[PDB]
C-alpha cells in the first residue's frame, strides 16, 4: 500500500538511508538529494577517494550525518558486513537504495560467460545478500527497499544481454518477495525503478555512436527514485518517451498475479 | 526470428539431432519419448544414471534413430561444457538444444536462503548459458534451435517461489536479448522461450500439495507443445490449463516497445 | 480529463442534482436508489409512469433531497430536449447527467431489420447527444459530469447484438471525441464511459436465457460503480465478473495514437 | 477466413463491382483500378456530370463495362433500388465497395445535432441498407463487402465527433455481423479499411498525406484477399499501434461462453 500523499522533502528528514553505487552517476545524485533533505546517509562503492569527496559534499548540503564504507559488491562477505556497519553508524535503517552495477559496455554476446556470471553476482545476488542483512533493521523501522532497474529489465534489449538478465532477475525476485511480505504482514515496502537512458558519464560513453536517443537528466532521475521509495510505490518509471510509460505498464501481469493469489 | 509459416508435422523431427536436459523424469522424459516416436536421434541428461538408462531403452523401443545418456549435475559448469561436446560426437552434430532441467525447489517464504537463490541462479540460468555457448558452433552449422523451458513465474511475480522466479525471469532477459542480436547479426539459430503453467509432473504435484490450486495440465501434451514450438522456430510458447491465461499472458505491448527502441540504435 | 485524485465517498453526491435516464428498472433504478441514499436531488425518466412512480416513492423514503419523474420516449428528440430543461427547473440546476436508457433488444442474427438498426441508433445514441446538448449549459455552470453507460459490445464485436453493438461503438466515438474537444476549449465538464459485462437485470437475464452460460454481476454494485466513475471524473470505467475486461478500457495504444495525432 | 495467396490483378477480371462515393477522391481511384483490371463497374454519387467523366475514363482504361446510377444516400429507397438496378444490369454482384460519406468539414461540435444525424444516416445506416439489398447476390457469388473507415473510426479525434461516431458504428456493426456470418456459414467476406490522412481534394482542403491511388489499390487488395481489416497510413508507427490483439483474443474467449446453435 503506497502513501496516498504528494511527496514532501521533509519525509526524508532524519531518515537513515544506505545508497550503494554512490561514488558516481545516479547513486551520487541520490546521496546529494538525500543530504539536502537532511537525511543520515551511508554511501558505498569501490572508489574511496571519490566516496570521501561525496561524503564531504553531503555534509555541506546539510546531511544529518554522512559516512562511507568502500568495498566491492563482488565480495558477498563485504555486502553482508557493510549493512551491519552502516546500521551501527546510523543507529538503524529506514531505506536501502540498491543501485550499483558491474562495469558494462554495449557488445553482442559471444562466449562471454564471465560477464554473465559477474552481472548476476554484482547486479543481482549482492542485492539479495544486502536485503537479507538489512531486513531486521527495516522490519524494526517499517522501512523501504528501493531497487534501481532499467528498460532492459522489462523488455529484451540487444547488446546488453547479461545486464538484461540481471535486471529481469531483480524483477522476478523482488516482486515475488513483495507478494510474500503482503501476505505475511512484513511492513517493508519494495520499489522497483525502471529507468530509460540517463545522461550519466558511464551511459553517455557506453552508448556513443551506437545508441542515439536522449538521455534524461541524472539529477531529476535520482529525485524520482527517492520520491517513489518515500511514497512506498511498487514501481517508478522514468524515461524521456511518453510511449514508454503507457506501454511498459502490464495490467495483464497484475490481473494474473491477483487471480493466482486466490488459489 | 521468423517462425516457419506452416503446420507442425512429426516428420519435422525425423533424423534430427536433439539434446534434452532434465530428461530422467517429468516433462523432459515425456519430450524424450515424443522425439523417440518421431524418429529423432536423442541424447538425454540428468543426474539419475539408472533412470536415464531406462529412459534410453524405452526411447529405442519407441523408434528413436539413436538414444544415449550422459549423467551429471548441471551445478558443474565443466560437466555442462563437456556434455555438449560428447552429445555432439554421439549424434554427429546438433539440430535442437532443449534446456529443461531445474534444481530442486519447494514452496516456501524467502527469509535468508541465499544458498537456494544462488543455486537456482547457477542451475536454472547460468548452466543454460554455458550449454548454449558450447552448442552454438554445431547449431550455426545446422541452422539449429535452442528451446528454453520457463514458467508463468518467469513472466509474473509468484509468492513462495522467489528464487525460482528470479532464475526464470533471467532466462527471458538473456535469451530474448540474444534473439534480437541473432536477428540483426544474421545468426540463423532460433530461440524459443516456453512459458508453462502448472503441469501434472510428480515434482510439481508434490510441491503444490498442501495448497489450493487450479487444474494441472497433462505432461504428455505439454512436452509435445514445447517440441512443436521449437520445430516451428516460434519465439514464445504458452501452455496452461486455462485458455484465458494461455492467450492473454502474451505481451504485444513489450513487442511494440522493443520495435520502437530498435530504431534508436545501429 | 483530470480525474479526482481521491477515494470515493458517498458524501460526494449529497445535495448534487442528478438526472438518471432509463431508471424505471434494472441498473438505472439501482443508480436512483444509490443517489437517494446519498442525499442527492434526483430526476428519473423512462416511458412507464407507473414503475417510475414506485422508484420515486422508494427514493423519497431512502433519503433523497428531492425525487421526481418525467415520463416519455427517447425516440422523440423533442421530449429529450424538453425533459432536460424541465429536470433542471425541478432541481435548480444540474451536476450529473447519467445516460443509461436503451431501446428494447433481444439476441438475434441480423437479417433485414433496418428498423431495429435505426431505432437502436436513435434511442441508444442520438438521444444521448440531444440530452447532452440540452444539459451542457447547466453542466458548464456547475463544472458537472456526463456519465455514459456502455457494454463489452461497445468495445469489441459481439454477434446476436449487432445493432446494439453499432450504437454503443457510436457512443465511444462521439463522447471520446467531444472529451478531446472539451480539453482544448477548456470546458470543465467530465465525460465517463462505462464498459459493462453481463449484469443480473430482469431484461438481460430474460434475453440471455439458454444462450449465454456466464456469471452475471450484481446490479446493485454495478450501479454504485457507475456513480463512482462519474463522481471521480474518470474517463473510462468497467464492471464485469471477469478482471480481464480491464483490457477493454484505458487502451494504451489508442491513448498514444490520440496524443500523437492531436499534436499534429 | 482470408485467401492465403498473393494479390494478382486478374482476381478482379470480369468481377461485378459496385463502388459508392465514386465520382471523386478514393472512390474514383478505386473505379479506375478496377477498370485497369478489366472488371464490370457500377459507380454512384449524387453528381451525374462527374460520374459521366468517371465512366468514360473507366472504359478508356479497359473496364469490361462501366455505368453510373446517380442519387443521394440520404434516401434509403434510392439506396435499396440502386443495388437491385446495378446487379440486374451486371447480371450479379461479386463485390460491394461502401465508400461514400456526407460532406464534412473540421469544426468543434457546436449543438449541430442535424450533422450528427445526417452523418449517422449517410455514413452508417445507408451502408446497412446497401448490405441488406446486396446480400442475396453476394451469397450467390460467395462475394465480398468492403467498408471504408478511418483512424477516427478506431480512436478519438477532436473536430470530427459526428464523423467519428459514424465510423465507430461501422466497426461495431460490420465486425459483429462478420462473427454471425462465420457461425451461420454465410460465405460473404467483410473487410473494414482503416485509413489515415489521404491526399484527396476533400481532405487536403479540410486540413504526411498518403497517395490516393495507392490507397485505392490497397482497399481493393484487402477486399479481393478477403482480409478482415486493411490499414493504410503514411506512418509505420500508426499501423503498428492501430492493431488491437487483445480485442481479437477477448472476442474468441467470449465465444466459448455462448451457444449460437438456436439461430
Ligand atoms: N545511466 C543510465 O542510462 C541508466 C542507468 N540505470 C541504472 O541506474 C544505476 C546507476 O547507473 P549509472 O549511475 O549510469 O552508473 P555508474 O557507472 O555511473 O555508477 C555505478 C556505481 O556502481 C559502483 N560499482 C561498480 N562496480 C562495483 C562493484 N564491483 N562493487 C561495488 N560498487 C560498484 C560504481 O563505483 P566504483 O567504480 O567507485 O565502484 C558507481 O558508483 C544502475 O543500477 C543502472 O542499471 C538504468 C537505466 C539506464
Ligand atoms: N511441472 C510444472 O508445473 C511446471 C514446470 N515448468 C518447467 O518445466 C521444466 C521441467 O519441470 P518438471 O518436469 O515439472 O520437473 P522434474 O523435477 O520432474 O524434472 C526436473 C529434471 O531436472 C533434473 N535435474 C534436477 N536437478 C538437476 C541437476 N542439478 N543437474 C541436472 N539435472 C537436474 C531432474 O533429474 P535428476 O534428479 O535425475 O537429476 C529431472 O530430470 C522446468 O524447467 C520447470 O521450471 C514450468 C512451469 C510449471
Ligand atoms: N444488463 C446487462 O447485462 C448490461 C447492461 N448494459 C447497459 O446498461 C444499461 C441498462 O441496462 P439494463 O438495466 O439491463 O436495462 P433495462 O432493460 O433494465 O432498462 C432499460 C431502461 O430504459 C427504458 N427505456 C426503454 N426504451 C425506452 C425509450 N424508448 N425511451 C426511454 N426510455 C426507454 C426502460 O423503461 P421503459 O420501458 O418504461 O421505457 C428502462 O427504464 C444500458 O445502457 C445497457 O446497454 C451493458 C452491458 C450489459
Ligand atoms: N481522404 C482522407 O483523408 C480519408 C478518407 N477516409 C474515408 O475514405 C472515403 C472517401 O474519402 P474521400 O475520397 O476523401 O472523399 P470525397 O469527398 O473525395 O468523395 C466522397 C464521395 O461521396 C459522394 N457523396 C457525398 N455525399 C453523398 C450523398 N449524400 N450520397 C451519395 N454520395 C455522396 C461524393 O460525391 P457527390 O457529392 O457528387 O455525391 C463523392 O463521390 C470516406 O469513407 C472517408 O471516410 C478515411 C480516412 C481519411
Ligand atoms: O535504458 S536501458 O534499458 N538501460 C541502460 N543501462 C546502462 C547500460 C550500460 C551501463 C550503464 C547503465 O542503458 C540504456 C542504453 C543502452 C541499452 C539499454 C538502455
Ligand atoms: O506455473 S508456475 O509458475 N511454475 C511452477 N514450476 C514448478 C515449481 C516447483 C518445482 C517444479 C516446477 O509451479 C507452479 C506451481 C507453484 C508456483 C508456480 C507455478
Ligand atoms: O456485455 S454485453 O456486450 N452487453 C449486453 N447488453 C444487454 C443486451 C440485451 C438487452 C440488455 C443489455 O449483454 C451481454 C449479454 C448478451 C451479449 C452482449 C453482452
Ligand atoms: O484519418 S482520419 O481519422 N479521417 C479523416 N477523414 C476525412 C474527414 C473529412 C472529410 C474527408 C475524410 O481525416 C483525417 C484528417 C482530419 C481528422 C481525422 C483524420
Amino acid at each position: 500500500q503506497p502513501l496516498n500523499e504528494e511527496f514532501r522533502p521533509e519525509m526524508l528528514q532524519g531518515k537513515k538511508v544506505i545508497v550503494t553505487g554512490a561514488s558516481k552517476g545516479i547513486g551520487r545524485e541520490m546521496a546529494y538529494h538525500l543530504a539536502k533533505m537532511g537525511a543520515h546517509v551511508v554511501v558505498t562503492a569501490r572508489s574511496k577517494e571519490t566516496l570521501q569527496k561525496v561524503v564531504s559534499h553531503c555534509l555541506e548540503l546539510g546531511a544529518a550525518s554522512a559516512h562511507y564504507i568502500a568495498g566491492t559488491m563482488e565480495d558477498m562477505t563485504f555486502a553482508e558486513q557493510f549493512v551491519a556497519q552502516a546500521g551501527k553508524l546510523m543507529g538503524g535503517l529506514d531505506m536501502l537504495i540498491l543501485n550499483h552495477i558491474t562495469n558494462t559496455s554495449l557488445n553482442l554476446f559471444h562466449d562471454d560467460i564471465h560477464h554473465v556470471r559477474k552481472s548476476m553476482e554484482v547486479n543481482f545476488l549482492s542485492y539479495v545478500v544486502l536485503t537479507v542483512a538489512a531486513l531486521p533493521m527495516l522490519k524494526q523501522s517499517n522501512g523501504s527497499i528501493v531497487v534501481v532497474s532499467s528498460l532492459a529489465g522489462k523488455v529484451a534489449y540487444p547488446m546488453v544481454a547479461a545486464y538484461s538478465a540481471s535486471k529481469f532477475a531483480l524483477d522476478g525476485f523482488f516482486s515475488s518477495i513483495r507478494k510474500e511480505y503482503s501476505v505475511s504482514r512484513v511492513n517493508v515496502s519494495i520499489t522497483l525503478c525502471v529507468l530509460g537512458l540517463i545522461d550519466t558519464e558511464t551511459a553517455m560513453k557506453a552508448v556513443s555512436g551506437i545508441v542515439h536517443m536522449q538521455a534524461a537528466p541524472k539529477e531529476e532521475c535520482a529525485l524520482e527514485i527517492i520520491k517513489g521509495g518515500a511514497l512506498r510505490q511498487e514501481e517508478v518509471y522514468y524515461d524521456s518517451s511518453l510511449w514508454t510509460t503507457l506501454l511498459i505498464r502490464n495490467p495483464s501481469r497484475k490481473i494474473l498475479e491477483f487471480l493466482y493469489s486466490t488459489s
